[PDB]
RNA sequence: AAGAUGGUAAGGGCCCACGGUGGAUGCCUCGGCACCCGAGCCGAUGAAGGACGUGGCUACCUGCGAUAAGCCAGGGGGAGCCG
């Protein structure tokens, strides 16, 4: 959804790395707990893999502004 | 008493019906063939062609490559979709 790109265009220098470290953390427990809880997701593994890629496109756009 | 002496089928044949095994003929085709026209090179910014991985659960083809049944901009389209 566009509201993540609403705010992600602002954050230029270094904080966008540690803001996607924790969003990898947020799928680590989903990938662990897809063998016990295992049901109320199937949103959650495939939504996060898209909202990491749409935060790592802008991270290289805002470095090809330099190179 | 001297009779053409004859009616039986472990089994065999010919013909007529009724079923099994087999896959020819008829009718089709998302696949080919031969002539015509539009067109006619990619590559160390690393090619043609491949190995291995990627779906919540996956064996095999297709699509993609650690962002991996995908991401960001521009146009078309107008309604149901997650090969």
């Amino acid at each position: 959804m566009r509201k993540q790109l609403e705010e992600a265009r602002k954050l230029s220098p270094v904080e966008l790395e540690k803001l996607v470290r924790e969003k990898k953390r947020e799928l680590m427990e989903l990938r662990f707990q897809a063998s016990i809880g295992q049901l109320s997701q199937n949103h959650k593994i495939r939504d996060l893999k898209r909202q990491i890629a749409r935060l790592l496109t802008v991270l290289n756009e805002k470095r090809r502004q330099n190179a």
